[PDB]
Parts: C-alpha cells; sequence; structure tokens
DNA sequence: GCACTAGTTCGAACTAGTGC
DNA sequence: GCACTAGTTCGAACTAGTGC
C-alpha cells in the first residue's frame, strides 16, 4: 500500500499514517520500545514519533515492489550508480554470517519468583541510525507455523522528516505523507537484507546482478 | 480442544496429539532444556530421544467468561471428589495473600552489546520466563507476549507434559489419525498451575482467588 | 456465545445483541417475510417497526463432539427438570421414525428462463428453505449451503427470535455496550428445533435420535 | 497469481491448475453445476473440464491487473482497436439495468416437508457461451459482512482449449497452462462487468475512456 | 452519533509441494 | 511416506472511514 515514484530528481515514497498495519504504523519511541499511536485521536506536540515500515523487496515473486522498486528507479535515474551496486555486491560477497545465525537463546538466572525459577529468552536485534534521523532495524522472530526464524527488516522514519509537518494537529482522514528517499537509505536497507539471512542475501544479490 | 473428566478416582484429560495448534501441540525440548521447538512427528522413538518430546498446552481457566474450562474444570472436579482438599485450597489462598509481585511486572528490556554485525549495532531483547519442573517430568512455564493492540504485556501459562506420561504408551508407536491420548492429572500439577497463574499477573491472581473462594 | 441455564422453572438463554457474528446477529425480517437482512442498529423503535427485528441464531446441538451445547444443553436441562417430559421425547422419537426424506435430498436446481440481460442469458439458481412459525412469533428455518470442499450440501438450522420477546424490553431503548438479553425458551421451540434437525438430513436425524435416546 | 503477456501477436495468460483457490480452480461440469476436481490425483480422460477463473480488472486501486492488463496490451498491439473501445463504450451507455437490480428473492410454494412449509430462494445468474467453448458467468452473491449484493464475474475455459493437452494424465506438480486470449473474450468480459452492476460499469467506463 | 462499509490481525483447518 | 513448509479459506474481533 506504499506508493513509490520518481519526482524532481528524487525517489519519493508516499505513506499512509492513519491506517496502522503489520507493514506500516506510526510509533512513539520511549527507551527503545516503540509505542503504537493513533494519529487521529491525539494531537501531535515530535522527535519521539516515527513511521515504522516493515519494508519488502519482492511480491508475488516479482522484484518490482517497495525497496526493489526504489532501487530500479534510482539506478535508472543515476541516483544509484553502477559503482554503488558493485560495492553493495562486494559487501554481500564479504558477508559470511547473519542475524539468523545468532538465533534465540534461553539463559538460566539465579533469580526466582515465589519459588519459580526465572529464565531469560534473548532475541538479537540489528540496528543502524543515519545522521538524517532514520533508523534501520533487523529483528528476529520465531517463524510462524514453522521451525527456525524469520528476520524482518524495518525502516523507522521520524515524522520531522516527512511532509507536510504534522506539528500541532491530528492527522486528517486517510492522510498520506511524502518522503524523499535518500540514496544512503536504499544502500543501508539493501545491506540490512544482506545480513538478515543467507536466503535474503541470495535474493538481494540476484536482484542487483539483475540490474547489471 | 482438551476433554477433562473424573474417572476411577482421578482427574483425566484427553489431548490431541496430531493437529497442532497454538493451544495444544507436540514440541521437542531437548534434555528438558531450551526453548520448546515445534514438531509434526507422528512416529515416536523408543530410546533416550522419546524423553525429549512433550505435549505443550497453553492452558486456560475460563472460556466465554465462565470458569468451567480446562484448569477450572480440573480443579472444580478435583475438589468435588476430594482429590484437592479444603486444606489444599486454603494453602493456595494463603500463597496468593503473600504474592505482591508478578512476572508481568518484570516486563521486557533491551540491552546494548558491543557486537556489530557488518557495521550494524547488535542489541538484545530480553524476555523473562518463569519455569518449574515436577518430579514426574512435567514443566510449568510462564512467558510474556506483547499485547496485540496495547502498551502492556500478556502473560501465558503452559504445561509441558512428557509423552512418556500419557496412554496408550507412545514408545515406538505411530500416532493414529486424530489420535487422542489420556493423561492422569497429578494433584501437584493442579496446585502448581494455580500458583503459576497467581504469580503471572495481579489480574490473573484476582481471577484465581475469586474462583477458589467460589468453589469453597 | 449464548449462555443457557435453568432458572425459576424455565430454560433461559442469554444472547448478545451487539457483536453480530455468523452464529448470532440481529436481523430485519420485514413483516416476518423475505430473506433476513443484516443490521447493526443499536437504537430500537417502539412502534410497528420493532416487530420486524429478530435475533437470528444459527443454532447447534454439539461442540467438540460433545452434546452439551446450545440446543442439547437446553434439552438435557429441560428434561432433567420435567419441562420436556418423557412423553414429549417419545413423540419426537416417533416423529423421527416416520421421516424418510430430508431437506438435503432436495438440493439446488438451476432453471433456464427466457430473459436476456443485454445479450446474456439469465438462469436462476433455486435453493430450498424449510420454515415454521410459532404462535409467539419465533421462526425456525432450515437452509442449504454448498459444502466447502465437497460435492454435497450442508443444512443449517436457525431460530429467529423477535426482539419483542426478550428482556429487558428493547422497545424505544438503545442497546448497551456488549448488551446481553434474556430469553425464556418455550418447550414447543425446543420440540420444533429438534424436529428441524430431524428433517434437515439423515445424519442430523441420526445425531438427534442417539442424543434423545441417551437422555432417556 | 495469473500471468498476462503479449507473445506471437496474441495476448496469452498462463494459469496454474493444481493449487485451487476462490479465484482459480479446475471444475468438472455436470448439469450446469461445477464439480471441483483435484488435478493431481485422478487422471484426465474431456469436454467436461474447465478452468474456472474469477477474473478481476483492478488491484490496489490500479487498473493494470488481469482483465485490464489484457485490454491495455491488446489496445497497444492493435488486437483491440479504438473502434472496439468506442462500441463497448456505446454498449455501456445503452445499459440501464443490472444483474444486481434483480436481487435475490424468497418465494412461497405449496409444498411442505413433514409439516414445515417449503420456500425457494432464487438467485439470478447471467451467462454467455462463445462458439470457441468458453463460458462467461455472472453470479449474484449475498455480500459478505454487508447488506446488498456482490456480483462476481467468472470465465470458464475448457481444458480442450489450453496447452499442453492434459489428456491421459494427471497434472504435474505446479503445472501451469497457457491460454491465448481471443479478442471476443476480452470484449465479452468487459460487457459482463458493465451489466453486473452500475458501480462495475462506472469503473469499466472510466478505464476504457482512460485508454482513450 | 448512528449505522453501516471496508480494512486489518489472528488462529483453526485444510491442501499441495519439497527434500530425504 | 515422513516431516515438514507454504498456500489457501473461513470466522471472530477489532479499527478507520463514510453519508446522513
Amino acid at each position: 500500500e506504499a506508493s513509490v515514484s520518481f519526482e524532481n530528481g528524487k525517489i519519493v515514497v508516499r505513506l499512509p499514517i492513519t491506517r496502522p498495519t503489520s507493514k506500516i504504523a506510526v510509533k512513539k519511541i520511549e527507551n527503545g520500545v516503540g509505542i503504537p499511536v493513533s494519529t487521529r485521536k491525539k494531537s501531535f506536540p515530535l522527535r519521539d514519533y516515527y513511521i515504522a515500515w516493515q519494508i519488502s523487496y519482492a511480491r508475488d515473486g516479482k522484484y518490482d515492489y517497495e525497496l526493489s522498486r526504489m532501487v530500479r528507479l534510482a539506478h535508472e535515474h543515476g541516483i544509484l550508480t553502477y559503482n554503488d551496486i558493485y560495492e553493495l555486491l562486494k559487501f554481500a560477497d564479504d558477508v559470511k554470517s547473519y542475524l539468523e545465525d545468532k538465533g534465540i537463546r534461553r539463559e538460566s538466572t539465579n533469580e526466582e519468583l515465589y519459588g519459580f525459577n526465572i529464565y531469560e529468552d534473548v532475541y538479537p536485534v540489528a540496528k543502524k541510525e543515519l545522521p538524517s534521523g532514520e533508523f534501520i532495524g533487523i529483528v528476529l522472530k520465531h517463524k510462524q507455523r514453522a521451525v527456525g526464524y524469520q528476520s524482518m527488516v524495518y525502516v523507522c522514519i521520524p515524522l520531522t522528516n516527512v511532509e507536510p509537518s504534522l506539528a500541532g494537529r491530528v492527522a486528517r482522514r486517510n492522510e498520506v505523507v511524502k518522503y524523499e528517499v535518500p540514496v544512503d537509505l536504499m544502500k543501508e536497507l539493501l545491506k540490512a537484507f544482506i545480513i538478515a539471512s543467507e536466503t535474503h542475501k541470495n535474493d538481494i544479490v540476484k536482484f542487483l546482478r539483475s540490474i547489471i
């Protein structure tokens, strides 16, 4: 439900902010944790607020969706040079372990709760912050209905970096905002998928080699 | 769904072995340690490996607002028949009086590390788990989940029942289509499952205390 | 879910009025005729229009293979308490002996017409519906649905309960959040719902006869 | 999950036949009724067997999907002339009532079943058969979760009209077949949507006027 | 606000495909 | 064939948007 385009020499994405889903939701960040927010009820003050986007690179087996759509448009308009794709391919070739390798572990402690021993389940999370304010997250979740893991990639875009400014008001009905996607972001998201798992890497490599 | 009955002086539960769901599924817990791993095995071994298989049951005490379901039906039947005594219930009410802190109070924390994965900073999200093991091999566990639409945590209680503890014996056997097995519920398991709910959250404790008071 | 109980000499069912589902929902049946139409009205009128509103309940007699659910719980409680007499049950068993044809036997037919809609030939698919009305206004209906994965038909039994027949009176009232209303189940309704299942399919009849035999 | 393309001067669709869904399923036809079939278990003999395709013309608000994709490709390659689009627009302008207008009615009868009165619920169905063997169906279903109706358009494509011939064998795993879409079919499907309802018509009209 | 319509998440139940 | 993985339909429960 995201809309990717090329406008004014810039890759832009238009994102809805009032219909929260697994894929797109506005969050308030406190101590790392992302509190959900309803953008229609409470008014905005702002550095605390992000669009949380679980971004994809394929759909129906097609690599012309969200991230891959942004990349194709960038490469065709010289935002993403052949040089950039080469080094991302080099990065990928150098990557030998993944977030999925780390897995999820259960550790004993020396604590009890009224006679019950306390253990801690430890989930790995990979994160990078761009100087522009965007966050990239890679979370490991226990694969639904199946053994093993799924790695999920998120981009977190501060409300201060979108237009129009939501400052001082509730979102309008079906409000959609526009975000100019910086080349750095596309690079780092491709890198995130590369390290998320070997199967995500193999996909990204085939796609970028596809851009030739 | 499980089916709970009173038979021959015991509380008995009949459990599906083959149609795994979030409520009831066979899981592998290797040497009784680690996160339970899901499985769809229908043929069970007859050596040391059998002891790694459990029925994992995310067990409840109410359904549709009524307390005649799974654990509450076990307990009401156990007390009706003198399996769970008045004294047993008074001891559990006393335990609940003493509990003033809960698994949900611990919540979930994110820890920074010093590792980087190819330039990306690594953090660790840390979930508290409460767990107790009975002498006969059953595990009672309490874990947390983020609430679906809210800012809080939901606590869930599980009992993990060794396949070596059910009938007909699964050792070296392949489960039939829609196989259901029979498990005699030990009184101490009912006690510990009540205690699990009592320490899971204040709301769960309040529910359990009102329920126990009502069966007296 | 409905909640069925014995109170003050009557079988009583408590029914949700506000969270419509395929099982239980408020529907408008204008002057008691036509296909029921779904609605999410929370404010109910106090004139002739009130009589067009019903609670439509797709009612069952078993859940999880057990016969202690909705209609079977009504009937077992009714018989325990002498509301539904032995003689009543013998009359229903006699009725079932006489039934040798079922709504499912009728099936669904496609009829050709002579109409065309801008060049396209018009056909009509025709579904049989069995329906009975009680003197106090309740409807008992039986309809067919194509089976989800099979070549057959599934029969479903519905009771449509006038809102004017429940408590607290809904006339000129707005339903509260998660409102539940109270309905006293007439013995003749229990009889006719059993008869409905008996004529719906041979399988349903067999189920009902075995159930009735078991409560004797 | 259908794949539309332009090959050899013909619009072709590639359809899977072993993963039956609401949208695509293989059926055996007897006395009008469409029996479902599992193409992997039982071997094929053949005029009795059709691919039943609940075809669409939009997706995510985009009119580049299934039917609309076929039409766009046809018009761009001269299979569907401007003349064809004009007359389809004329057809549409002439259409003043719809399948949805007919609704679904409950009729009394003089029959009883062991004391219960029998009524008949009557559902309208629109159908056309091409000389090539394809059927087009419009069925009225009681709109899920809502008042009123939904009209659904189906194309039924005989297995004798696809390649390869399934004669004498079970389908292979993930077997997909290719069907060359005749211009007549695209015309008649557009006509089906036009008469299905006024809202389907308004959509189709805006789309064809969009092709200009 | 009422009375919807439409969009979503979640779990149960089912089926086809995959690798050993 | 076993032991999964992945694709689907269906209903319950919830939320945002719409027209009056």
